[PDB]
């Protein structure tokens, strides 16, 4: 007997936006995997490639579920009222561009949904775009200002192809993707920052 | 009787911008059509456009109704004070940049209308463009989040010009226009988005 | 005998920023008319233009009048702190950018002021721009949500100096500007909607014989 | 003996940012003055010149006074919880763009500096820019809704250098800068506009 | 005992971010640092460059410590809950583009730190970037508002790789990077500004 609005205002009185869902003590898991949408402006001189894609973000907030069985057992809820990861492009040279709703997805069972579509500019390697054997472009993204023991990434390896959802009207596609999971220190502190690199093989279709 | 203000006080002591008005349990019936104003910036090479269009939005809200016997049945409203269907262009490379004042219009009976004017650049097929066939560009529109048994989205079949409220002084023009109710579905889950394929089909206006 | 402190306070309480100030069941008789200052990129390719005008907008709100008996008849008040016309270029192609302050005037008759600098993209018959007849760009201005029975828009037309205000170090010169009222109804609904039409004439400056 | 946090707590229940600091019925003494920091673009063909300057503004408000006699007299604070002067570039292309933080200083007797550095487009006269004299650029500012009786603008004009802190990496160079003082009028209205006329004598930079 | 929710619950109930935290009577030592991470847009005519950077920004606020016994002793916070120095560069010539979450790091000893990736441009000597030499960049930040006596910011000589983090598919490379502290006193007030001078020694790559 609860409808999506009791729903929303009991995550409303149990979410905090600001607050990191950490269960017990060990580090919030976080699902990303991007699907690329579109490659845009390139430039093999400055090494820099503007690119679209769809940046699946998923983790849990148990403290959020509810008893679906006759009830919606999921809602879309504006990511403001909603704790959401402070992931970051490391290699990224321009604010990320979400060109969708900021709406997320919560589920019954806890579960956290966001995927947004981000417009955004990266400095990587871009040479060979123009061959056969093409580019590969690393993006590193992973949490700003929360280290493994608090935040965790690992891409989301489900089968799909890797230009599933690209563009065929770009000018150029996708050869291979590989999301693979890395970590990342600094000189000065001991924490390590987990991020999943994403390799993109992209070349520029030639006309036969 | 009530007035202006005592309306839409009412409106915004009733209305829920965050949880979808779905009268019982059935998706929220929108209809979206798009009027083309005009057609900017244009590239063969990388398939890239840039357009002017009237996004008419519509939908019900039976939450803000209200007897208008000895009162105004129809009032302008802040879209932030309403509930607002989360609509996204698939194929959109740039953000939606709403040109005029973001305010909806609302009858007594709760249905709500926002046609707001919308630049914004898709990627799609412009091969043609500069032939007399012209090039079509497709572009899909429907929510980001909630799939069709959340809402549905029916173009406002309004037999009209396709160029009727567009610019003559364009360096192009409108050869026809079609709008036709679809969906689509991902490799994650069952549920479909419903969307509009505006199908536009256009050529720079020869100089002769 | 209240001071400008007071008068802005009873204002924010009796102002109501999103509800339309209508005289019994009269539409709200707005005036605009542009006083145009300077034309920059002038695209005659792309019939596409920049440019930068002041707005004079004119309107009463009876709720907002006061005492100004033993008080100022007149006060400068944000534009959030009371309703504003939801005025539009409808074939604007860039979001108007507003360069002053947003603030607004208002006269203890209630009546209201409001005069922004604008700085916006236009597509218009940009063609001629650089002959002696020049070019006529027409701009469009009216409620895009209230039409004729909630707002009516009428331009101030008066014997004015066209290029009073227009920038002597500008590229471009004023041949002539004329605000012409009109009307829309859309082939959907029956209510029409009220603008006006600022068919600005235009060309280059020193040209040859 | 009171501290930062009382003085800024009180500022707050004192300030009114909507309400001009009119004493008795006299206007407002403003002080407005320009340092010029850089001229980044210049059109010589179509009039129009890219600058960079701190404008140092003054005026007072001692509503928002306060003993200092065991406490500090001076703290920064938010343009936003005070009021502040509606100045505007009549001459100005373009929005201006403030580069620093928009935090003033307020001296326990009420009155109150702000001196934002601002990036700003102009159009005025640049004939000349490349001549040894030099071309003319002057740059009105003054109140924008607020007539004589209210607001004054009077420029402190002392024994400053001109290109003080003038960019030596500038293509432009600073010849000199005289801030001379002015009355706008309008044909609408019988009230005048105070406004500071600052003309900013400049020239491209070419040696031998 | 405590969970990060009631950290942050207190953070927000005695943080004053409006004020700055003056232990004492003493100014607030605010250490900055920057560690580049690209050069993108290089102009030898007009002497402005497009940097990206890691602004290590760091100080004290006593007035947020908590117990962190058997409760945790760092948490990240939104820096709108904080008080932030009110950083500027002084020879920038375009307001800074935070590419990072607006996240601190705040320990329960009242240590903060926030480190946001930043994109600007500056007017600086750009001449010689061709060069085997290369060319020096200078820039200056420190408070905007507040002096020597109430802030002072000095550079961690936090030894390590100037181009620990540099891009290395960037079109530049780094030569050396320093960083100075000075101070800066206006013709207008006898207190004097700290700040720090961050001067980058770069050059346009190539092959031997
Ligand atoms: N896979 C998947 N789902 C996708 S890809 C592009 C849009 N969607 C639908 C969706 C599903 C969930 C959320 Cl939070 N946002 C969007
Ligand atoms: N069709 C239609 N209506 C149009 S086209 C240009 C302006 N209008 C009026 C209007 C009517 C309703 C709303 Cl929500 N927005 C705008
Ligand atoms: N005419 C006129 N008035 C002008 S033109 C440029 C500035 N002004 C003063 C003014 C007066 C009132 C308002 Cl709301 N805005 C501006
Ligand atoms: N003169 C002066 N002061 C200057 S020039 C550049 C920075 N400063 C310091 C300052 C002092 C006070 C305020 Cl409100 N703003 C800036
Ligand atoms: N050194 C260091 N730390 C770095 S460099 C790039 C990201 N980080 C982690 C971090 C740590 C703390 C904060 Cl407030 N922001 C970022």
């Amino acid at each position: 007997a609860a409808d999506r609005a009791d729903i929303l205002y009991n995550i409303r009185q149990t979410s905090r936006p600001d607050v990191i869902p950490t269960q017990r003590d060990r580090p919030v898991a976080v699902s990303v995997s991007l699907k690329f949408i579109n490659i845009l402006e390139v430039n093999e001189i400055t090494n820099e490639v503007d690119v679209v894609f769809w940046q699946r973000t998923t983790w849990s907030d148990r403290t959020l579920a509810w008893d679906s069985s006759h009830s919606p057992d999921q809602v879309s809820v504006p990511i403001s009222s909603l704790w959401v990861p402070d992931l970051a492009a490391y290699n990224a040279i321009s604010k990320p561009e979400v060109l969708t709703p900021q709406l997320a997805r919560v589920v019954s069972d806890g579960e956290v949904l966001y995927m947004p579509s981000i417009r955004q500019r990266f400095s990587c390697d871009v040479s060979g775009v123009d061959t056969e054997s093409g580019a590969t472009c690393r993006i590193k993204i992973g949490s700003w200002t929360h280290h493994s023991r608090e935040i965790s990434v690992d891409p989301t390896t489900e089968n799909s192809d890797d230009s599933e959802y690209f563009s065929q009207y770009s000018r150029f596609e996708i050869l291979d993707v590989t999301q693979k999971k890395n970590s990342v220190t600094y000189s000065c502190c001991p924490e390590a920052y987990e991020d999943v690199e994403v390799s993109l093989n992209f070349r520029k279709k030639g006309r036969s």
